[PDB]
DNA sequence: CCGACCGCGCATCAGC
DNA sequence: GCTGATGCGC
DNA sequence: GTCGG
């Protein structure tokens, strides 16, 4: 909010390059600039003041100057007028409709929430569920509701097998007041980097959650990752809780801390941390952290006793999950 | 000026 | 039936 | 779009 005017302008330009222009590296450049601006202590009064920041070049600087002088920007304003640009921008809001499927729909004459409803035969399962809970998914979850889901989920996993360990991560683990979805990390001692000694490990947990009438739908489902929809219970005819997105990822137990680091966030923070890993001779992943010599190929995974242990390898001062949201 | 911008799981589909 | 390319969300 | 090289 200190510079929300610039960030919101850089954010919309980021989503325009990703959904319409399909230039993912411009989308990342705008997001990297909007993030480093959102952490700037002083109030931005110059485009030249912004270009000193890492991630803000000349073109964004003049875009910033044009904003501070007028309160608007002609580039973004003309994109808002473009019917096809705004139609693709809206179609991508449906989960499962990416930049390519959205553009194909627009060239076919499908560009509204009803147009998608009339052509439900053209959408796959993930896209229909995204259509079904379009409004519910745009709503975000207060942390108080997240705590109810945390205890619903963490108790349902030990109903199946008390040697289950579920860790709610993501925005919730970063201490956010309200969250877009729920990200669950699940471990079982019979699943490690060397062998899987029990099958249906993730399946048993997903099946139990929907027997309690928690999980309502399934977007993706495999042996390791589950993407679906959940819902809190309601009593005494109170207005039903809105449906929420939930992701469940079963992880090797011996790779727990690198996965907690990878699925805590933020996505911009993990990117900057991973980039600074090769800066010092390591490669950080959702599973491992392998050293880098001169081979150009990663070495064997390193012992990781903590989440701070990964910080220690690249000699980064440990940052609590609350300060990892960038 | 210039190339490098992370890497994973799952679904769908074309081609066989 | 299968494998590979690709889209998608992260 | 940005920046290290
Ligand atoms: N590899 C990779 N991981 C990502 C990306 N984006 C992204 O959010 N993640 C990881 O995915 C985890 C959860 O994704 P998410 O959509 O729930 O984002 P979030 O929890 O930070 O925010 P939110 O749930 O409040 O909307 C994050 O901890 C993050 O590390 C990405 O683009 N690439
Ligand atoms: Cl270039
Ligand atoms: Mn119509
Ligand atoms: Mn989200
Ligand atoms: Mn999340
Ligand atoms: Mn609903
Ligand atoms: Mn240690
Ligand atoms: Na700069
Ligand atoms: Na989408
Ligand atoms: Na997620």
């Amino acid at each position: 909010t200190l510079n929300g005017g610039i960030t919101d302008m850089l954010t919309e330009l980021a989503n325009f390059e990703k959904n319409v222009s399909q230039a993912i590296h411009k989308y990342n450049a705008y997001r990297k600039a909007a993030s480093v601006i959102a952490k700037y202590p002083h109030k931005i009064k110059s485009g030249a003041e912004a270009k000193k920041l890492p991630g803000v070049g000349t073109k964004i600087a003049e875009k910033i100057d044009e904003f501070l002088a007028t309160g608007k920007l002609r580039k973004l304003e003309k994109i808002r007028q473009d019917d096809t640009s705004s139609s693709i921008n809206f179609l991508t809001r449906v989960s499962g409709i990416g930049p390519s499927a959205a553009r194909k729909f627009v060239d076919e004459g499908i560009k509204t929430l009803e147009d998608l409803r009339k052509n439900e035969d053209k959408l796959n399962h993930h896209q229909r569920i995204g259509l079904k809970y379009f409004g519910d998914f745009e709503k975000r979850i207060p942390r108080e509701e997240m705590l109810q889901m945390q205890d619903i989920v963490l108790n349902e996993v030990k109903k199946v097998d008390s040697e289950y360990i579920a860790t709610v991560c993501g925005s919730f683990r970063r201490g956010a007041e309200s969250s877009g979805d729920m990200d669950v990390l699940l471990t079982h001692p019979s699943f490690t980097s060397e062998s899987t000694k029990q099958p249906k490990l993730l399946h048993q947990v997903v099946e139990q959650l929907q027997k309690v009438h928690f999980i309502t739908d399934t977007l993706s489902k495999g042996e390791t990752k589950f993407m679906g929809v959940c819902q809190l219970p309601s009593k005494n005819d109170e207005k039903e809780y809105p449906h929420r997105r939930i992701d469940i990822r079963l992880i090797p137990k011996d790779q727990y801390y690198c996965g907690v680091l990878g699925f805590t966030g933020s996505d911009i923070f993990n990117k900057n941390m991973r980039a600074h890993a090769l800066e010092k001779g390591f490669t950080i992943n959702e599973y491992t952290i392998r050293p880098l010599g001169v081979t150009g190929v990663a070495g064997e995974p390193l012992p990781v006793d903590s989440e701070k242990d990964i910080f220690d390898y690249i000699q980064w001062k440990y940052r609590e999950p609350k300060d990892r949201s960038e």
